[PDB]
């Protein structure tokens, strides 16, 4: 019947999930079940072993949108070419690479009698080495919630990259901070739409600009994951349904214009449960995406891509198209 190999995960929720979806766990030496699970990403040999009945869990060539130097410089690429459309993405220079570049702007900044905060990341920050380090700069003015500093964590489901199909769960983590912010405490983001409409927001753009961010950030990550996907199973017929799907956690912070900036992304994030805020999310995360992947022999989901509207399909089709040409250049 439809079985799954949870031996790569170490989290009760995925194999509670998959106990409760109907699948039937396989010895862990097993490599015929239908469904794979593994925490971490997997080597590309792993991938390219699979037949094309089975799913796991992880796209090849991910690592360029969720190692925060290859998300830096794939990005930078990206807004040479199409700045107006990236715009989500706080100015980053990689170490020990972009230091004399990192230091010409602070040059100009100073003249210029202007002053700017910035982080640094493996964290600390400075106002202005050969070590591999991250600069980034600093949104001094975060959207405060009772006057608190929070972090959101989305969870994107990536069903396929060929054709491209991109779900955003409509719920998802708020972490608070533990001292009020001057220039933790867990949330469900369900609970801060609610907040936002009680303090009058749009929730609707809120949503908004979060997928159009995702999507666009998949875009830079597309033409990665194709090439690799491709390498990897060159026994998939043309049509051939995907044999990866992935479930990515954004970390995004709001400024207080609620802009969304993207922080990281995480392939490998946790699905711990210690609080139940962390339960209901995940288990919703978790349970809705294997739903969706209909293995045989959507819920709080909704389909970012490809969009309903066609005005926004040919804008990002658009991008995609300089995503790939922008791929070509730099291998
Ligand atoms: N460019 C940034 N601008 C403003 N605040 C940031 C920025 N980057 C991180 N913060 C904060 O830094 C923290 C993220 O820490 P990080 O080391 O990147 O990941 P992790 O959560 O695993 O520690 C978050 O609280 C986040 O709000």
């Amino acid at each position: 019947t439809i079985t799954a190999n949870v031996a790569g995960t170490k989290f009760e929720i995925v194999r509670l999930v998959i106990d409760e979806m109907g699948f039937m766990k396989t010895p862990d030496e097993d490599e015929t079940s239908n469904l794979i699970w593994c925490d971490s990403a997997v080597q590309q040999e792993k991938i390219s072993e699979l037949q094309n009945y089975q799913r796991i869990n992880h796209f090849p060539g991910m690592g360029e949108i969720c190692r925060k130097d290859f998300l830096a410089r794939n990005m930078t690429k990206m807004i040479k070419s199409r700045p107006l459309d990236y715009t989500f993405v706080p100015r980053t220079w990689i170490f020990p690479a972009e230091y004399t570049q990192f230091q010409n702007y602070v040059k100009e900044l100073k003249k210029k009698r202007k002053q700017k905060t910035f982080i640094v990341k493996p964290i600390s920050l400075i106002r202005n080495s050969q070590d591999h380090l991250i600069v980034q700069e600093y949104i001094e003015k975060p959207f405060l919630m009772e006057g608190y500093k929070f972090d959101l964590r989305i969870y994107i489901l990536v069903t396929s990259c060929d054709p491209l199909k991109i779900f955003l769960y409509h719920d998802g983590l708020v972490r608070m901070g533990t001292e009020k912010y001057i220039p933790g405490s867990k949330r469900s983001i369900k609970w801060f739409t609610e907040f936002l409409q009680a303090n009058q927001h749009d929730v609707a753009k809120f949503w908004s600009d979060i997928s159009e961010l995702v999507v666009k950030t998949l875009i830079v990550a597309e033409p990665h994951v194709l090439h690799a996907y491709r390498m990897c199973r060159p026994g998939q017929p043309p049509g051939s349904e995907s044999v990866c799907f992935e479930v990515l956690g954004f970390d995004i912070l709001l400024d207080r214009k609620l802009k969304p900036w993207l922080l990281q992304i995480n392939r490998a994030p946790s699905f711990g449960t210690d609080q139940k805020i962390d339960y209901d999310v995940k288990r919703g995360v978790l349970l809705n995406a294997l739903k969706l992947l209909n293995i045989r022999t959507m819920g709080n989901y909704r389909r970012i891509y490809p969009p309903e509207d066609k005005a926004l399909l040919e804008k990002y089709e658009n991008l995609l198209a300089v995503a790939f040409q922008t791929f070509l250049s730099g291998r």
